[PDB]
């Protein structure tokens, strides 16, 4: 629903003790897809959503292939194909990147699907 392969969460883990500022964190998203895309204009280019807070991960327009390249990557927990949180929209949800300059999301505390919790039913 909106996933096509081609649009790809990536989450990550940051240290804690100095807690990352959000823009050192944006930084290390665009650091993370420059290494595996090999240019930064290429990951500048490709990344079109982030969150600081309701997860530390971001979203990019790449291929199958290239999101595979994540995996091994120190700090990558998960690579998981990205969805729509409202098809009307075309919105992906989290905070937009466009070239630099960010938007805050729509719904900042919604949790994307590919991020569920499983709650036990007892």
């Amino acid at each position: 629903p909106g996933s096509d392969y081609n649009h790809w969460l990536i989450v990550m883990e940051f240290p804690k003790d100095p807690a990352p500022s959000r823009d050192q964190m944006i930084d290390t998203y665009l650091n993370t897809l420059a290494t595996v895309l090999g240019s930064m204009e290429e990951a500048k280019k490709n990344m079109y959503a982030f969150s600081t807070t309701t997860y530390t991960g971001f979203q990019c327009t790449i291929d199958e292939e290239t999101s595979e390249k994540f995996k091994g990557l120190p700090g990558v927990l998960w690579v998981l194909p990205d969805s729509y949180i409202d098809v009307k929209n075309k919105d992906y949800g989290g905070d937009k990147y466009i070239n630099g300059e960010i938007i805050p999301s729509t719904y900042p505390t919604y949790q994307p699907k590919q991020l569920e919790h499983h709650h036990h039913h007892h």
